């Protein structure tokens, strides 16, 4: 089994403040299941092979998803930022297999990923614990 | 807008304890969010015709999902036990659509539904709050 | 160090449904500190001699608190009910200490524990384990 | 009646991840109630001249309090840092009142109150809606 405990840290009160409105787990690998342990979210999966998205909202309407898996038995992650209000989690989470069009960033299988909103909100996935079965990253929001 | 808010209730610690693992939101009429607040559960969506999927797992391992959501302005509600881990709620939610196996409970607009599982889990949706935009319902595993 | 985890079940929708508003550590034994984990509450202590309160609300306006602690290495527990607003939880915690009208239940070290308030909603503290560092109990409403 | 939101900012991970491990309310002003919606903390008062504390612990072990309230119609605040185990908010709390050695801190009325901990960690408390029944506030932990 693999697990990926996140840390959520948000910098900036001018971006507004988020909160999770979603968590899908991918059905590879045996599933998996979100849980929440002091103020901490940590994705546990059967195996390798599949993955989670959390999407948060901004109590400005903004729609992000953070998304977090094993590929091959390494980490990888991924963050899609001005999504629609039809665009939930359940939609994004599939995208990244069957040859889906988010397939190539789990391919990547990144450490680190950041990216910048269009309406400017920066966001960054950074593991903390990069290898082994155990794994750790921060999620800022900023 | 329409909007579902939930309350937990666990009978019987004999069933073990339940925790939720998974939230989804189908993307029909503009999407939608889950929030929490003094221990609820709420469902946001954009309109009629969308739904969402809660997936709960007990601390012996029994796995199912709860579905609520709006169908032609009524609200509807289904119950699935005896999941596999492969069948995470991003499996389940979007079966309730495209001629899925289980749209036949969605177009039952039911007020309340109950199921026991194979393994001997109660399991009950009830709403409290049966009309309008602001739907109440109580979740009930026993 | 102790601690004692807490599993919340509410048997019957018709006294309401209650959520925590308040959970304060008494400040013996080097003190400890109240976390959440998978739907659960856990009081971690430096050691024998403390405890921690969680009061409780329910969506009818009742408020009742829960005492969990422990006593010469011993489990204790207590429950009060039909609280004014006044009688917070920092009122409640330090009562059990120094002569305070409630010393007498702290050193009963019970194990089980139960009550039904004036207004008719029952209560019980149930330690499942109930030797050794690492406590559990379950509460219930009823 | 008075209610304080907050939305709690930690933007240097460095520092540590700190989690909520303590929520008290003192009992003047007919008490009050903590709750959580979206990600927020509501601290509920029955009028003016009450307060309530929240302690934090991070996974580096540090503690911390933040105080907030409302004194004669008008918001307080204060951070107190530097904190041992014993010191839990059970036992601040109090200190703000009956010529305890905080008392001045609830007397200042502050809007916004920073300080630095000696282990380096900023804190701030920020209101940023000062006036009226509903009061808002961001807590920024750097
Ligand atoms: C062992 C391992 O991680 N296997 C995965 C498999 O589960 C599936 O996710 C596939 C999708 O392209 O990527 C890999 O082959
Ligand atoms: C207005 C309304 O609820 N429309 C819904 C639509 O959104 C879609 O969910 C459909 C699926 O069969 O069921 C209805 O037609
Ligand atoms: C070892 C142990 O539990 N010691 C406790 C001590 O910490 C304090 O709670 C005291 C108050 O009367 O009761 C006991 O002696
Ligand atoms: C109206 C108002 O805020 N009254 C408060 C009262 O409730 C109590 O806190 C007192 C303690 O010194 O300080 C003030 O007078
Ligand atoms: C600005 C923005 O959100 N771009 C995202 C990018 O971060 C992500 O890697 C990609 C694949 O999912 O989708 C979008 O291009
Ligand atoms: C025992 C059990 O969980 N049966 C479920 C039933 O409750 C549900 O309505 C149906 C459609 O989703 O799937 C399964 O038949
Ligand atoms: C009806 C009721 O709540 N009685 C409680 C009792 O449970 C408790 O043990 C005692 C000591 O704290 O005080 C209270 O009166
Ligand atoms: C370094 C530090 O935490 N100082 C705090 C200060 O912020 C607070 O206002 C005062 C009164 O409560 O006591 C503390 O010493």
């Amino acid at each position: 089994t693999y697990s990926i405990t996140l840390r959520v840290f948000q910098r900036n009160p001018g971006r507004g403040f988020f909160s999770i409105v979603e968590k899908t787990v991918f059905h590879y690998a045996n599933g998996g299941t979100w849980s929440e342990a002091k103020g901490t979210h940590t994705l546990t999966m059967g195996g390798s092979g599949t993955s989670g998205v959390l999407r948060f909202m901004s109590d400005k309407g903004e729609l992000i998803t953070v998304a977090v898996g094993v590929h091959n038995y390494k980490r990888w992650c991924d963050v899609v930022t001005g999504l629609k209000p039809e665009e939930t989690a359940l939609v994004i989470n599939p995208q990244y297999y069957n040859n889906g069009p988010r397939a190539y960033t789990r391919e990547k299988q990144l450490a680190e990923y950041n990216v910048t909103s269009v309406v400017g909100t920066r966001f960054e996935v950074k593991y903390t614990v990069v290898e082994g079965n155990n794994l750790e990253a921060n999620v800022i929001f900023s």
